[PDB]
DNA sequence: CGGCATACG
DNA sequence: CGTAT
DNA sequence: GCCG
């Protein structure tokens, strides 16, 4: 088992959901609690587990395997011999996990907002709510869609709102293209918000385009909210049967010279990409981000035509969207 | 021990 | 500060 | 919390 989640095919579903979930939920808390560094290895060792080929049964099978420690190993061990880790049981049960979890859910609260709300008494959505003063726009817009931007987002929805993202986008510059990211490109069958990558074969001529994109879906009724640019972080009105719901969705614009870097940023997942940045950094001594790949003793970008291309400057396996969960 | 991804609005 | 993978 |  190699160390990194980018050495590894993960797919998205597996053979050790429970053990993994209980790992997620300490991640979590971990983050609730600015412990940056618990928090990723909460998160590697969770992944490991939907790496592997068949379901722990035995302690003895965690030897060896990368990120997993005393603690990580306890919870595991826990699980296997009474069904439940009290340690996440007692996080689950707890009014700060509960409250911060519930509040960083709303889209313009993260956690230092929502920890000091916390500080603060504030622990319901309508105790917010009471207070509107004390609520930035992008807030109120969270918290007033808060109940249709909990719903599940299906794999129907996206093919209805790609569609009038391409209408949309072909107004405002033709032959501009609209590729699906995010978690439906890796394969999941529901979300809670649709990434979109746009792009134009002709260098430079995205120039400006989001603008255009979103003036033109404004002028379409279809913006519920947005912040006004190379993202827009939307809240879309969808139809539904004689009514609609809002949903998040993300547009994102890259010129096509950098459009593998883009895609293969915003295909995710998370935690694949930050182990993909540290392994080019600390392994290959190259620099990666969602623009390009960069040699600091040459001071060179490389050039990709395709995420085949990256894996292979990394020396990586290639690995497809379906094998990046991570 | 230091390090933990990297960007844009 | 928020957002994103 | 874990790795190198
Ligand atoms: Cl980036
Ligand atoms: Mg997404
Ligand atoms: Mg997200
Ligand atoms: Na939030
Ligand atoms: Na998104």
């Amino acid at each position: 088992m190699p160390a990194y989640a980018c050495q590894r095919p993960t797919p998205l579903t597996h053979h050790n959901t429970g053990l993994s979930e209980a790992l997620e939920i300490l991640a979590e808390a971990a983050g609730f609690e600015g412990s940056e560094g618990r928090l990723l290895t909460f998160c590697r060792a969770a992944s490991v587990l939907k790496a592997l080929p068949s379901p722990v049964t035995t302690l003895s099978q965690l030897q060896g395997l990368p990120h997993f420690g005393e603690h990580s190993s306890r919870v595991v061990q826990e699980l296997l011999e009474h069904g439940v880790c009290e340690e996440v049981e007692r996080v689950r049960r707890s009014e700060r996990y509960q409250t911060m979890k519930l509040f960083t859910q709303i889209f313009g609260v993260g956690v230092k907002t929502a920890d000091r709300w916390y500080r603060e008494g504030l622990r319901t959505l309508d105790d917010l709510r009471e207070q509107p003063q004390k609520l930035t726009q992008q807030q109120k817009a969270g918290l007033q869609h808060h109940q249709d931007l909990s719903t599940p987002v299906l794999r129907s929805d996206v093919d209805a709102l790609q569609q009038v993202v391409e209408e949309a986008v072909g107004q405002a510059l033709p032959g501009a293209t609209v590729t699906l990211t995010g978690g439906f490109r890796r394969g999941k069958l529901q979300g809670h918000d649709v990434d979109f990558l746009i792009t134009h074969p002709k260098e430079g001529q995205e120039a400006g385009l989001l603008p255009r994109v979103m003036c033109r879906l404004q002028d379409q009724g279809l913006i519920l909210y947005h912040q006004h640019f190379e993202r827009s972080f939307c809240i879309f009105r969808l139809p539904q049967p004689g009514s609609w719901k809002a949903v998040r969705v993300d547009l994102v614009v890259a010129p096509v010279s950098q459009f593998p870097f883009a895609l293969l940023s915003w295909t995710g997942s998370k935690l694949f990409q930050r182990e993909l940045r540290r392994f080019s950094r600390k392994e290959k001594g190259l620099w990666l981000n969602s623009h390009g790949l960069f040699d600091p003793e040459q001071k060179t970008f490389f050039q990709a035509a395709s995420e085949e291309d990256i894996f292979r400057h990394l020396g990586l396996e290639y690995l497809p969207p379906e094998q990046r969960n991570a």
